[PDB]
């Protein structure tokens, strides 16, 4: 059964945010333990082209088979679906890297979304991976956040529909029901809320077993999240699931990793700042125990 990591890496554009330690965190992630010994790895918010390609190099040796970053352009992909626009500044932020060859790779930009908050190519990335003769499927995505700017309740509704976009793709792609379909990423639905049950339905997946930390976005123990929202509530937002109509792994587990790198710092205007996290999200590992 596969071993995967999923990680929202907070690699914002160095043009709009020149001092968030983008390049250095790309090196720190490359050197972390959690990033090692997995089959597949999903990234989100690898927005800054330069820092994203560095992070991809840093893992090219253990994970040679890679997809481009969602929404950057139309080349390098077997197909391109949904509302792909080539005018938009920021791209999708999603990419996948695999220890085993990628037989097919497809990008899809969500058709459901918000008109004002942000011109983005958010969506999902599909990959068909060959392992031990057998075929295995992995989708990485990053849905509408609560940091909305859109109406009250609209983000939840947007997500609902963005997820329906994924399951329908799975459905009509017609994948051998004896082949496992992993769907993971920053899903932006908090655990233990009524929306959580909706997510299971809309994505078409069963819940999994949990290990390690009880949140993935934590202003209470994560130095970066603490700076952005010092009074924000800890939430569990990153998940890796499987399609409930395809092969189930033995006993799928999500482990929230809280590994911290050696502290890194930076100078902004007159001030000096220290941090010791890879991102404002914690990475999650997934495996069949
Ligand atoms: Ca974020
Ligand atoms: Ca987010
Ligand atoms: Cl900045
Ligand atoms: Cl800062």
């Amino acid at each position: 059964d596969l071993k995967l990591v999923s990680h929202n890496v907070y690699m914002l554009s160095t043009v709009l945010y020149p001092n968030w330690g983008q390049y250095k965190r790309a090196d720190l992630i490359g050197q972390s333990s959690y990033i090692k010994n997995n089959d597949v790895v999903i990234f989100n918010e690898a927005f800054d082209n330069g820092a994203s390609d560095k992070l991809l190099s840093n893992v090219k040796k253990e994970y040679p088979y890679q997809t481009p970053v969602l929404g950057r352009s139309q080349s390098g992909w077997d197909k391109t679906e949904g509302s792909y626009s080539s005018t938009v500044a920021e791209d999708g932020g999603v990419a996948i890297v695999s220890k085993y060859p990628i037989k097919e790779k497809i990008q899809h930009v969500f058709k459901s979304g918000c008109g004002f908050d942000n011109d983005s190519n958010k969506g999902f990335v599909y990959t068909k991976i060959e392992k031990n003769g057998k075929n295995v499927h992995v989708i990485g995505t990053h849905t509408q956040s609560e940091d909305s700017r859109c109406g009250a309740g609209h983000d939840r509704k947007i997500r609902a529909e963005q997820m329906k976009e994924i399951s329908d793709f799975v459905k009509k792609k017609n994948i051998p029901k004896d082949e496992t379909v992993y769907i993971g990423g920053d899903l932006n639905v908090n655990k233990g809320t009524p929306e959580f049950k909706d997510m299971l339905k809309n994505l078409n997946v069963n819940d999994v077993l949990y290990a390690g930390h009880n949140s993935t976005w934590d202003p209470q123990s994560n130095s970066i999240a603490k700076y952005n929202y010092p009074n924000g509530k800890p939430e569990h937002l990153d998940y890796i699931f499987t399609d409930k109509d395809h092969k189930q792994p033995k006993q799928l587990v999500n482990e929230v990793v809280t590994e911290k790198p050696k502290p890194w710092d930076v100078y902004a205007a007159a001030y000096y700042y220290v941090y010791n996290d890879f991102s404002d999200h914690y990475p999650i590992k997934a495996y069949s125990k």
